């Protein structure tokens, strides 16, 4: 449920646990 | 238990495992 | 906000239009 996103000129990743 | 997100334009797309 | 999500065993591919 917690999440890791790293973001920029319009796009993000995220990488999600829990 | 991961899931992997990429979001670009409010659109995301995610790969979930483990 | 609005997903989907296909599942096989052991994996999830989800898509996310806000």
């Amino acid at each position: 449920g917690v999440c890791r996103c790293v973001c920029r000129r319009g796009v993000c990743r995220c990488v999600c646990r829990r």
